[PDB]
């Protein structure tokens, strides 16, 4: 676009709303458009040039808000630089934007103090840039996308899943078609719910007093001599905790900057303020790939929607966030009224393993293990046995064959043949329930739990509790379970359950879905192969503290190759008499009559 | 447009009528127009330059309201950035704009704080600009409407109103023809209704009071010192909530601008003010379109209509929206007499479904689910069947077939073949209602509703209550339904009715509109091949809080290619002797009797 | 990037997401990104310039942290230069930024002070600046990526174990995909707990006052006039203990500069704010190498991997970090509930040594060395031998063989042959614990451990207690026992067990984790080969004193080729028929299946 | 002596270069040993020397 500049000496549009954008992480990711500047198209005033598939409809409104938005909940959480995304009818909604840098530390100062947040925001949007329907791919995304598609046609069921995730990592959750740029002036102002509740007839008053106080810091830079300073203003700033003025756009923001010099300092800045995109996998379109085939791309696109859905689902974690239950879950972002329910106590019964491996059986009897009351696979007497996974199990072994040749034993050199056998190994992990009223003595009291990648929150380490056997459920998730009841009540924790992405604990109460009830608290456990396994656990102290952070894809390492690798040279429908057929070329797909139904005389 | 920009050396005209326009979202969604600057013609004044397509009646009429504008209700909701578009007798011209980006904030602030809005804007509208009746359109907006129009011609009478949803979605609901270029400077300032009510006789000084309380802010900066300072200004400022100054065009605004810098401000800055414009299915009119044939695009058109009106009915809820009423729908945008209908209650009767599958039973069974009193698709006794939906269910499953020609079995290697089984599965949903006396302890209490896609107002998530069964109804949609009356009935809630898009319940008293009696909140459930399920539920606390998002086309995921791709060479009529011959070209359509006889008698 | 500067006057951006960065060092170690500038791609801004694998997303979002955020334990570390890659949940989160110099100092100023660190940041990022998802490797990262592919193909699993710690060392933990560019101002406020705990209810207040005292003493320069001067300002000046206030970008930092002038300061420096970024054993993908192969990139990557682990766990040491409790470990920096767990005293057993070795017995016996109280490899009674390290050793020794041909013996010339006769000889460590109630007279007692590379904390120098023998373990490590119980008590110090990275002791109570009980601490000992031996010691006042510095990679001196190098000229797959044969060329990877079958049937 | 390589030094030759690379060891390791003198430090004991860097308790 250097050469648009050079004939029109203007600065380039900031932000552009060609690109992937992440929900969660709040950030974009990679570009999904191309945004090529063959044309120099520039904004209707000469401020700007755009790229030839982006059209920009220049709004210019500059709002400037005298009172404070209050937010009571931080469950809507009305997001500051993504409004229109953190608020549609997604997969889900509700934990839409509970990742970002700016939420968290809301969340941090919303709970931690007891105290709601207001907003001062002055919004001063310019352009309102939005896509071209007939716009490209850019060429990384178009490269990867063509790769998923190759991985698909090579029968990688697994690696292609891996890539989509890796493609969500670098390109986001939503492809971003509309955004508002311009710059804003927002002071997250979190003040105490006591405040509120001491003046919830006066609230117009507090959210004055909010928005003065924004005016008189952002122009004055002196904080002895404010406008319109009354007593309620003083109670404000006494109630007032953690201050903090953020300008998301135009020139650094400082306490000494009018309000003139700083709307009048947006001439190069433009920062994307109301940023609306819809989902990546629903951009990937038949038309919007040509060369691609219309059902390859549609697999494709389900499987970029199933890889978003496992995104989602790891990284939400549901839970009560209600302040003032005792068991409020501080980590869990989408609530149900589980602190609402009925507390209960349930007696953990023990987990087991069983090995099916194709050779070498050292590997396999290192997941596998049994029971700690019984000593075998058979269920506990009184107990019910529940599926938690069955999935296969593999890891790369290099073996290398040297024969050498050495004439006059002076000239002997080694030469090898690389050979990596991955072998693959069944696992299933079983975890019981007191179906009936069992003693408590033979009920396994759960101590804690831990793997190389989690850190125990009972422990505060990646480490197994004095007097407790760990147990290897699936390769590394190390439950700790003590041998006996008494010497270990102190330091364990009631059980809550264990429920897997594919089958759902009994302990809700014969549907249970894939939840703890008697409200406690649920955490992550183990990712595996796109399967997230979790543990839940009385409602205590350890249950909160630190935030969770932001888990991030890919959710399994590179799965290996264990299937072979396939050349779909040939593609069909059975609905439609379409079919694609697979030039030299590594993606040039051509419909043709004879060369289909030569191709698939050879191949069937 | 550069080389206008290089041979006059004077900015571009900012905001033109040439693009498509979204009622709901109130953002121009897309360009409609192509807008060509062949010739450089400009605006009346050395000041702007205007597309060839698009003609500018300069009106400069500049206003200076001394007094607010008093909204009482917001139902009708006098738009700023669009006054003549959410006024028009359109299908709804209720919800006309009550899903806009200033709509929702309005409401948000005179519900919840029972405040009345008031505006002072300043409005100095520059140009009236228009298109020219004889306008081409853009090249992605054509492109968009061939596509449709190819779609159409391929018998894919569902992936047509999908492409036509997305169109929507990428160039809205409406036109724009006239357009009043310029600024605005609004106060949105929300004054409590007490305050109106305490001063109804002195309603005039309440509107002086603002009026110039908006202009001793726009220009003096200091709040310590304004013009006209009284008493009325005091209690005035002591009722007021949520003030805000938004400057929508000029230079962006600041309390230190005096208003001759304002007006100054519009040199290069002019943003819609007053937009006008007829709904896009109008203008694609046979003449519009040369090359596309004139009965085709009046079915082209008549796709857009039913898909506009399939955003409009499923983006607007029905229900009471007054604030002293206690079945008050905080939600709901359209208001009929529900809250001062005669509240009643209803036992619910539960829901079945029937498979009707090609084969593969797996799948059809996920869907199908019986009773929860009986067990069967019987009806319970007492209780009368309404139908619900009646359509087709599919969804891909990719196949590979592979056979291995493996010579010396070193040479090995997979060539597989994709197979896309698209399996339809004919599901219908049925519920019943107490027609009669029926005893409650039979009757069925609803618990609340879930899909994968909505969140559950009553447990404010995606999940399903303790002690009840998830009933699956069409695909995702998970009623939750009390097994027993008294143990769930403090978390339940009186159920209201489910009405669909074709049939709709019985409960409303023989007729009966797909509506809830009883002032009872309606709420949108699962959306399906473009028609939607809707549950109603008594006008409790869960009803209200938050509002509803907007919800965006396209309302189902692209139907998959069930019907095979059809090729209409000819087309004609049976009332005109009109025929269309479509040439080896992708749209070519041309006049000609040879061919079309010729091409009549070959098909058949 | 020099071409582009003269076509483009304009600096270069200052921080680049390209390169490797490490987590625990705290610093950008490498580049593993290209980086080229061919096409002179810019900001969309005129104001830097950008490499065309890297794509930048300018947020310029300026935050002005009114009132300080506070960290009561120093555990979590929310650290400034990076606060998205210390919170990742990696293999060890915990650690993940414990020995940065930034983190060194706040834990030094927290617990030697008994003070917890308030920050108020005012962080005006200016850009997200991200690579391309198809962006290639640097000459030296790829080389050094090449070479260790080479070494892993000569069968050299130590010396390419090496060569991926040197690479580790050269390239960070790391690789950065994401960096926030823009500047930090920062003040590392330690506030003693009791301040807080005397103003619990006014934490509020207090971080009010911090923030106020940051902004004026940023602005003014005078230390006697301030704003905002209250008393509680002056209590929180009273106990404060060694405040800095750090710029981490911008022009350097002065009491001085007003916040306007470091704002307007931004115009060329642009540091590294909030940079996020994928461990570089997972940024080593197959379709990130295109020559090298697949399987031996996912070999490579593996190596990558556990040598980081290698990295991560020698470098983190596990111990209670808990001020108030007695076992107060300081050099720990992930803790576990070892202060908590129940104080023990265990009885140390002695230590012997076996040699088995190729020839040349002078060298495994000084390795090799009794029991002191036996004198005997055999267990003392009551004691139970426990396995520690099981590996070889081996140092070089340089031969030279001279034949000298000299002619009428005024000819006379030397010529010689050097050879390097590399011995290897096996060694295994045993120590015994007293599993039954055996006399603490036999209970040898541990004075103190030393090696020629770390420093004995008990003598603070590299030496031998007076009466104590010194006994070699494994090459170098000295541990000093005592000969007997009475005269060398009041030195020595209750033992707390050995415990190595292949076996643990016994001595946590038959599982027995890594980890020694009773609330001792825990410090490394020896690295050997990758493995690290450790010894634990009662916690007492050596324990504490000094922070533990950083301990770097490699973790050993460069392992001698004992074995033969060899050349995997064909890698082959049993799982897939892919195969890889080697050009000529050093490292040039080419599918071809005759080249592919005649040298399998020529190597076997 | 860590820096200098066999991959550091091409013509060199490997052994002969780690050879070299432990006469650079050695040579250090007299350096420090000569330069360092063992003895204890504390201010307040009588044994203190004073020109001692390193210390035992040997006060
Ligand atoms: C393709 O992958 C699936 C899933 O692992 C497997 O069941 C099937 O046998 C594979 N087919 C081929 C031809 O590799
Ligand atoms: C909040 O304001 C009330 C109003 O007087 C005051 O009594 C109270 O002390 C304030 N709270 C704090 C923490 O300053
Ligand atoms: C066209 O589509 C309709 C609606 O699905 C269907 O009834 C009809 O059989 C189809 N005709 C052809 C020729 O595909
Ligand atoms: C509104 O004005 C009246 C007039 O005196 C006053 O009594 C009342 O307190 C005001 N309400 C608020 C909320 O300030
Ligand atoms: C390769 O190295 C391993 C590990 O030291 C050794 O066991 C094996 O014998 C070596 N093979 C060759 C051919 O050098
Ligand atoms: C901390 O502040 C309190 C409050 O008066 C004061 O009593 C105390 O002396 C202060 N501590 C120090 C070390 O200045």
């Amino acid at each position: 676009f250097q050469i648009c500049k050079n004939a029109l000496k203007l600065p380039v549009l900031e932000v552009l709303p060609g690109g992937g954008w992440d929900n969660l992480r709040n950030v974009d990711m990679g570009r999904v458009m191309d945004l090529t500047y063959t044309n120099c198209k520039t904004t209707e005033d000469g401020q700007y040039i755009i790229p030839d598939e982006v059209y920009t409809i220049p709004q210019k409104e500059s709002n400037l808000e005298m009172n404070s938005e209050v937010l009571e909940s931080w469950m809507n959480y009305q997001s500051t630089t993504s409004l229109s995304i953190n608020t549609e009818l997604a997969l889900f909604s509700r934990v839409n934007g509970k990742f970002s840098t700016e939420f968290q530390r809301m969340k941090t100062l919303q709970v931690k103090d007891q105290a709601v947040t207001t907003r001062v925001q002055v919004r001063n949007r310019i352009y309102t840039v939005k896509t071209t329907p007939t716009s490209e791919l850019s060429l990384g995304f178009t490269k990867a996308l063509m790769d998923i598609c190759d991985q698909l046609e090579k029968n990688q069921t697994k690696m292609a899943t891996y890539l989509a995730e890796l493609l969500i990592l670098n390109y986001g959750t939503h492809v971003i078609t509309s955004v508002d740029a311009g710059a804003a002036l927002v002071q997250e102002d979190h003040v105490r719910s006591s405040f509120l509740l001491d003046n919830q007839n006066s609230q117009n008053t507090v959210t004055a007093s909010a928005g003065i106080a924004f005016l008189n810091i952002v122009n004055f830079k002196v904080e002895t001599d404010y406008i319109s300073q009354t007593s309620l203003t003083k109670d404000y700033l006494s109630n007032r905790t953690n201050s903090r003025v953020q300008s998301f756009g135009g020139v650094p923001f400082y306490p000494g900057i009018t309000l003139e010099t700083w709307q009048k300092g947006i001439t190069n800045h433009l920062v994307a303020i109301d940023r609306a995109g819809l989902p990546l996998h629903f951009f990937i379109k038949p038309d919007k790939l040509p060369g691609l085939p219309g059902p390859l791309v549609k697999k494709l696109s389900k499987t970029v929607e199933t890889a978003v859905r496992h995104y989602y689902t790891f990284n939400t974690h549901p839970g009560c966030t209600n302040v003032d239950s005792p068991n409020f879950n501080f980590q869990a972002n989408m609530d149900d009224d589980s602190c609402d329910a009925k507390v209960t106590n349930f007696t953990f019964g023990g987990v087991y393993q069983e090995c099916t491996e194709l050779s070498g059986d050292v590997l396999c009897q290192n997941l596998e293990q049994k029971n700690l009351l019984t000593g075998d696979f058979s269920c506990p007497p009184g107990y019910s046995p529940v599926h938690l996974l069955s999935q296969t199990h593999e890891e790369g072994y290099s073996r290398l064959e040297c024969k050498k040749k050495c004439t006059l034993k002076i000239f002997c050199k080694t030469v090898c043949e690389d050979v990596f056998r991955v072998a693959k190994a069944e696992f299933r992990a079983y975890w019981c329930v007191a179906a009936g009223q069992v003693p408590d003595n033979s009920g396994l009291l759960f101590g804690g739990v831990f793997t190389d990648k989690t850190i125990n929150p009972m422990t505060n380490a990646q480490s197994c509790p004095a007097g407790y056997i760990p147990l290897n459920l699936f390769e590394s998730l190390k439950v700790c379970v003590s041998l006996d009841y008494e010497l270990g009540f102190k330091f364990s924790v009631p059980f809550g359950g264990f429920f897997s992405c594919i089958m759902g604990n009994p302990l809700v109460n014969a549907p249970s879905l894939k939840k703890c009830p008697g409200g406690f608290s649920q955490h992550l456990a183990v990712i595996s192969d796109g399967c997230q396994v979790s543990y839940c656990v009385k409602a205590g102290i350890f249950t909160g503290g630190s935030l969770l952070p932001v888990r991030l894809p890919p959710y399994t390492k590179p799965p290996l190759m264990s299937q072979v690798a396939t050349n779909t040279v040939i593609v069909t429908n059975s609905e439609t008499a379409r079919s694609w057929i697979k030039d030299p070329q590594t993606n040039q797909w051509k419909l043709g009559e004879p060369l289909e139904l030569r191709r698939a005389m050879t191949v069937i």
